[PDB]
């Protein structure tokens, strides 16, 4: 099961699941960049989350071929939706949007794996 992909042929299969979580609005707006705490109000957020994601960072990773392999990619998308779920509370607009965000991936990412 051990397979080497071009980085070409992976960002072909893969981006349309990362354009499908995009297209979501406004569900996306929070997930576009990376958090700054201290820009958005929220300065525990570092004490909590010590390994961001963001779908900016995603694509930039997809952009330069630093998936080797397409599990690599779906980690970072559910690293953002775990950051996500973790920070907020279950009753606030983000942790619904990110919920949002798992359905539409886990429907996206299946048939290409
Ligand atoms: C359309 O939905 C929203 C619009 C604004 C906001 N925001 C606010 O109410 C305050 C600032 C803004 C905002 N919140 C967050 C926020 C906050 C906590 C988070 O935990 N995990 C994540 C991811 C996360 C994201 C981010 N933002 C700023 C977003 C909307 N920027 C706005 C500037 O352009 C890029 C996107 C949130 C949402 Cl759900």
């Amino acid at each position: 099961r051990k397979k080497i992909f071009k980085p070409e042929e992976l960002r072909q299969a893969l981006m349309p699941t990362l354009e499908a979580l995009y297209r979501q609005d406004p569900e996306s707006l929070p997930f576009r960049q990376p958090v700054d705490p201290q820009l958005l109000g929220i300065p525990d957020y570092f004490d909590i989350v010590k390994n961001p994601m963001d779908l900016s960072t995603i694509k930039r990773k997809l952009d330069t071929g630093q998936y080797q392999e397409p599990w690599q990619y779906v980690d970072d998308v559910w690293l953002m939706f775990n950051n996500a779920w973790l920070y907020n509370r279950k009753t606030s607009r983000v942790y619904k949007f990110c919920s949002k965000l798992a359905e539409v991936f886990e429907q996206e990412i299946d048939p290409v794996m």
